[PDB]
């Protein structure tokens, strides 16, 4: 439940930044994790994503795209090991795929990408997350981004 809630919150937040409204982006026991993931995704996208190969050039999702194709491109993030920055990059990449889907009139793919992300998180990332301090350690590492909060009037 918590991992699905994190996926749906992040995707709702990323869609909101492009004027799109999806459910699941309101609190709950994972509120601090949702906030840290949202801020880390923004900070990654603003400053650090530019250093890396743009995964959106390799995967343009249509209703015929298979999970296996998404899995192979997402695997590039983790080939040299899982870490928190690569996990944030995975959420950011899923968010960009959802924005592209709505932009292209394929909004039915948002729920499919959310399911694909929850499956990938479960199969490939959760053992690392839970044996490397859990989401609690990610929150401790990231803290809060006061400059971004001030910029957004938060
Ligand atoms: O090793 C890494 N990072 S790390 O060293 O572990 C670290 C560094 C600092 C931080 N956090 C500070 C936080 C400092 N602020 C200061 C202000 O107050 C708040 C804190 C800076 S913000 C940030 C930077 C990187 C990642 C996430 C966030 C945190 S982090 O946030 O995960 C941590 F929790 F560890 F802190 C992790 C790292 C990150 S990504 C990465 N890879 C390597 C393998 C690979 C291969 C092929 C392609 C890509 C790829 O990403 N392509 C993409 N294309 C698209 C296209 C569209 C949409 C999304 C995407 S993503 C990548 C990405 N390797």
């Amino acid at each position: 439940q918590s991992n699905r809630e994190l996926v749906v919150d992040f995707l709702s937040y990323k869609l909101s930044q492009k004027g799109y409204s999806a459910s699941g982006g309101g609190g709950g026991g994972m509120a601090a994790v949702k906030q840290a993931l949202r801020e880390a995704g923004d900070e990654f996208e603003l400053r650090y994503r530019r250093a890396f190969s743009d995964l959106t050039s390799q995967l343009h999702i249509t209703p015929g795209t298979a999970y296996q194709s998404f899995e192979q491109v997402v695997n590039e993030l983790f080939r040299d090991g899982v870490n928190w920055g690569r996990i944030v990059a995975f959420f950011s990449f899923g968010g960009a795929l959802c924005v592209e889907s709505v932009d292209k009139k394929m909004q039915v793919l948002v729920s499919r990408i959310a399911a694909w992300m929850a499956t990938y998180l479960n199969d490939h990332l959760e053992p690392w997350i839970q044996e490397n301090g859990g989401w609690a350690t990610f929150v401790e590492l990231y803290g809060n981004n006061a400059a971004a909060e001030s910029r957004k009037g938060q």
